[PDB]
């Protein structure tokens, strides 16, 4: 009953003490993505001892002991020769969605009161600390608690909250329920041409900051958008909105036969080929047989080793749903695979 992948993942990228590193970072970093990402695989591989590992190495080293108190911080790993430690105290909002999420379904599944606990105290600490009211918008989801927030303009990173989990998360009341809206809303108005981008500005008094720019590029944050967006449920009412919105990236992708490195927002021009955690990452994005099955086969041929934790958690999730390995729910819950 296991997943072989996520079993070769937990012995070539994960300590013995719980921390997921980087090989290719010569810090040999930890990010709160990286343990926040473990948390979900191992949920969904029904792996407790290893969300445990993963979860207290997260408390202890992260967030001071206590993720209801304090976010954990995003950027861990060797500072000096004689210390290992917070390398960046900054927070990374999709990292504190993801584990709250995962905190809240593994207190539901597995029916531990502890979890769903330190869940709720989590996510009443992300909308306390980096959920904000942005004049014009109304409450939206900063990318972490310092550094994307000033008087006059904001930066949004549109794959940090998935929809399928924006949805889940309105079952908490407000500040989510409006999240929700506010989220959609980012992803539909952000895409002109159908490409997301990593990062997108908010003026205050003029709106979205679409005007060409290097900067504003669908590339290896944006990436992730159209992995969620695949992978929420058809009886989502909203997934075929945003299908139809990103549609010009599954047309790329197939005229190409390779997912694109980095496409220019405002223009649509591609450059570079991604990646095979791109190609995984659009396994439950692409709808149409064939195109899937090009870059089914470019995930099978080159299948990420052990010096590519990138590509290796993209081909988790895009793999991973390929193989039926979780599903979502029409509200965002885990649908799991035991």
């Amino acid at each position: 009953c296991t997943w072989p992948a996520w079993e070769h993942f937990k012995r070539a990228y994960i300590s013995d003490g719980g921390r997921v590193i980087d090989p290719s970072d010569a810090r040999k970093i930890t990010t709160s993505e990286g343990q926040s990402y473990a948390l979900f695989f191992a949920l969904a591989a029904d792996d407790r001892p290893m969300f445990d590992n993963v979860l207290e190495w997260t408390k202890d080293n992260l967030a001071q002991g206590d993720p209801g108190e304090h976010l954990p911080a995003w950027l861990w790993g060797k500072k000096d020769e004689n210390n290992w430690t917070v390398l960046d105290s900054n927070s990374a909002s999709d990292a504190d969605i993801w584990i709250a999420w995962s905190l809240l379904e593994a207190g539901r599944l597995w029916k531990e009161a502890r979890y769903t606990t330190l869940g709720n105290a989590l996510l009443n600490r992300i909308a306390k600390e980096e959920v904000v009211t942005v004049p014009g918008l109304g409450p939206m989801l900063l990318p972490g608690k310092v550094g994307f927030a000033e008087e006059t303009v904001w930066r949004l990173n549109p794959s940090y909250l998935p929809p399928q989990i924006a949805r889940y998360l309105t079952r908490f009341g407000e500040p989510w329920t409006t999240l929700q809206e506010t989220n959609h809303r980012l992803l539909l108005e952000t895409a002109p041409k159908g490409f997301s981008p990593d990062w997108v500005r908010y003026e205050k008094s003029k709106g979205w900051q679409l005007a060409p720019d290097k900067t504003l590029i669908s590339g290896y944050d944006a990436i992730r958008v159209y992995l969620w967006v695949g992978m929420m449920n058809d009886h989502d009412a909203q997934k075929a909105s945003l299908l139809e919105r990103l549609k010009p990236m599954a047309a790329l992708t197939a005229k190409k036969g390779v997912v694109p490195e980095k496409v220019d927002v405002a223009t649509a021009q591609p450059r570079g080929d991604g990646p095979v955690g791109f190609a995984a990452a659009l396994l439950p994005f692409l709808q149409d047989r064939d195109a899937q099955a090009v870059q089914r086969q470019k995930v099978a041929d080159h299948f990420p080793g052990d010096d590519a934790y990138f590509s290796y958690v993209l081909t988790l999730f895009g793999q991973g749903w390929d193989e039926h390995r979780f599903r979502f729910t029409p509200r965002g819950e885990l649908q799991p695979d035991w």
